[PDB]
């Protein structure tokens, strides 16, 4: 049915506020029958506060959502990194057990698929199974994150090293991820895409007169940034969108705090801002985050100058680094961003062109991270 796709991920396709894997899956759904099988969910997830808990009454059944067949697999317990070295044989046993007991629905979908996409993380544990069920299927690993950054259990790191050479495609969001990938000939660089109609979404402006700065998203969200920034720049209005928290009592009156916004509504706040902010509270982040940050990519699409921690400035112009918790550095970076010109320095492929490269990177030899054949 055109090519049939299966995506394996710890996301569920139905969870509001899409991550990169959702945007890719939207493109898959345009190309053929597309399935999204959600992993690492269990009765144990209830005690931990999993974002998929609203979908619990649909567990272990197929639900159609936006043209995609979705399945939230719920087991009694799921394997995880206990972060105790003495518990490693228990972990390994739990992971082996998990991988050894796939539901019939997963097996059927694997068999039916022409292409199986595994997102970095728990999906690693099912790569060998996929090869056994459907050796004809193209196996594509989408490295949204490095395994060590997401801190997967030892079992997952070892299994990925073991199976990585067997994958048809290892599609890294950033070349900085390649150092920890134990393979070469099948390793490619395919960054995140952007919406093909980003420029149509930006107009009209949500802002009136004056200087407006924007932050979108809740990742490592640092309210202390805005406590300092709002006081130091009373002439700037700070638009804090989808931060995952409310109005911190230290925010100046020049901070406007918004609830979660759908992707398309955020664009006007981004395009029409003077500068953007990625207020990550910690610099204990991978080198690849400069490339993989979805919010920084959106700013970059418009050439929006950005203020962000030093650790995520990376190989980019128009990003002004500060040290989280250091007020003077915050102030200095904003000062620089206010005077930075807007220039579209970064080339941003749309999601369709991005998906083309994730699926068939060998057709786009510029994606190769190792010597071309």
């Amino acid at each position: 049915r055109r090519p049939c796709y299966l995506v394996l991920s710890s996301h569920d396709f139905r969870t509001p506020r899409r991550a990169n894997i959702h945007f890719i899956t939207d493109q898959l759904a345009l190309r053929g029958t597309t399935r999204f099988f959600s992993l690492r969910y269990s009765r144990l997830s209830r005690m931990k506060g999993d974002m998929r808990l609203p979908l619990d009454d649909t567990a272990n059944t197929v639900v159609s959502h936006n043209g995609v067949d979705c399945y939230l697999w719920r087991t009694t317990v799921h394997p995880f990194n206990t972060r105790r070295s003495w518990l490693r044989p228990v972990e390994d046993a739990m992971f082996r057990w998990y991988a050894a007991h796939p539901p019939k629905q997963l097996l059927d979908w694997m068999r039916e698929s022409d292409v199986i996409v595994f997102e970095s993380g728990i999906a690693v544990a099912f790569i060998e199974l996929a090869k056994r069920v459907n050796p004809a299927a193209k196996l594509v690993y989408r490295a949204s994150d490095g395994l060590s950054t997401i801190n997967v259990a030892s079992y997952i790191e070892r299994e990925f090293d073991r199976v990585a050479p067997t994958l048809d495609v290892i599609a890294l969001v950033s070349p900085a991820m390649a150092a920890e990938v134990v393979s070469r000939d099948n390793v490619f660089h395919v960054g995140h895409g952007v919406d093909h109609n980003l420029d149509q979404l930006g107009d009209p402006s949500p802002y009136a007169e004056g200087i407006h700065a924007v932050a979108v998203g809740s990742m490592l969200f640092d309210p202390e940034f805005f406590v300092v920034a709002s006081k130091a720049f009373p002439q700037v209005t700070f638009h804090v969108i989808g931060s995952g928290m409310g109005r911190h009592p230290g925010y100046g009156d020049n901070v406007i705090v918004y609830g979660e916004m759908k992707h398309a509504q955020t664009i006007g706040y981004i395009k029409h801002a003077r500068f953007g902010i990625a207020p990550y509270a910690s610099e204990q982040v991978p080198v690849y985050l400069a490339d993989s940050s979805m919010k920084l990519l959106q700013y970059d699409f418009f050439g929006l100058p950005a203020v962000c921690p030093n650790a995520v400035v990376g190989p980019y112009k128009s990003r002004f680094g500060y040290t989280p918790g250091n007020a003077d550095s915050v102030i200095a970076a904003i000062t620089q961003a206010l005077e930075a010109p807007r220039v579209r320095y970064r080339q941003c492929l749309n999601w369709s062109d991005t998906t083309d490269r994730v699926l068939d990177p060998r057709a786009y030899p510029e994606t190769r991270l190792y010597p071309h054949p």
